[PDB]
């Protein structure tokens, strides 16, 4: 009953991810009003999420359900590289969005000059190049491999493929993928909240006698509680399991990894709540 039951959940996850991340892309492509410098970062994020949902989730689900890797030994390194690439490219895009929002409020007069359609493309290409220099190059050159008997036995068997990595690669990959964007987003959003509070105070001092921070708190909570709660638990055990051998089990690692995969299915709800997006979604369907 467990085999039949979980397959339904995995298929539902796949369908939700694909349907969520294709609609945004086609709405942005079809409509000329939504083509804005802001909306290119959402385009890149949606592309990364769609690639993840199509390439990573189905094969991981099949590997779990079948319990053996029926495909060749060459196709598992490619799968791991794709997974790492998508994961590390789906977070720096959020960091870029946060920085772009910071520059709008902090410098209102100079926002148009600093951000131009030519610079957005360069930023996106740099993000994707950096993502590809930590996923394909070290994995495909066999620099991440660990040196112990279980790892060698797993490497020499075609039907078995698990993740065994070194201390240095794990630390470097986690630092590049998660922690630096986390610090940058924390600083950015704290400053934005400070500016919003100052504006509210000024309005209250000016027009106080007439009736005419819940909004900022709710928005920032939705922004920063669906990302930290989804990715932070995994990137701690990622550091831990290479320092203490018996502290972290394999099942906990796999489940905490799969919890962070569903974040790609939530992004359209969080970042595409604008009325302009709603009108486009209504026009496409119905
Ligand atoms: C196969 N799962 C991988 C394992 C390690 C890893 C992931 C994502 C980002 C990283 O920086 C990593 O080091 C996970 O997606």
């Amino acid at each position: 009953v467990w085999v039949v039951g979980m397959g339904i959940v995995m298929s539902l996850i796949v369908l939700a991810i694909v349907f969520g991340n294709v609609l945004v892309i086609t709405a942005i492509a079809k409509f000329e009003r939504l083509q804005t410098v802001t909306n290119y970062f959402i385009t890149s994020l949606a592309c990364a999420d769609l690639v993840m949902g199509l390439a990573v989730v189905p094969f991981g689900a099949a590997h779990i359900l079948t319990k053996t890797w029926t495909f060749g030994n060459f196709w598992c390194e490619f799968w791991t590289s794709i997974d790492v690439l998508c994961v590390t490219a789906s977070i720096e895009t959020l960091c870029v969005i946060a920085v772009d929002r910071y520059f709008a409020i902090t410098s209102p007069f100079k926002y148009q000059s600093l951000l131009t359609k030519n610079k957005a493309r360069v930023i996106i290409l740099m993000v994707w190049i950096v993502s590809g220099l930590t996923s394909f190059l070290p994995i495909q050159m066999h620099w991440y491999r660990a040196t112990h008997q279980e790892a060698i036995n797993c490497y020499a068997e075609e039907t078995c493929c698990d993740f065994f990595t070194n201390q240095a690669y794990a630390i470097a990959s986690s630092i590049v993928s998660f922690y630096v964007p986390l610090v940058i987003m924390v600083f950015v959003y704290s400053r934005v909240f400070q500016e919003a509070k100052r504006q509210l105070q000024k309005i209250d001092k000016s027009e106080g006698r007439f009736h005419v921070e819940h909004k900022a708190l709710k928005t920032l909570g939705i922004i920063m509680g669906t990302f930290t709660l989804c990715w932070l638990p995994f990137f701690i055990v990622n550091i831990v399991h290479v320092i203490q051998d018996n502290l972290i089990r394999k099942e906990v690692y796999i489940l905490l990894n799969w919890i962070g995969y569903v974040n790609s299915g939530f992004n359209p709800l969080i970042y595409c709540r604008s009325p302009d997006f709603r009108i486009a979604f209504q026009e496409l369907l119905c």
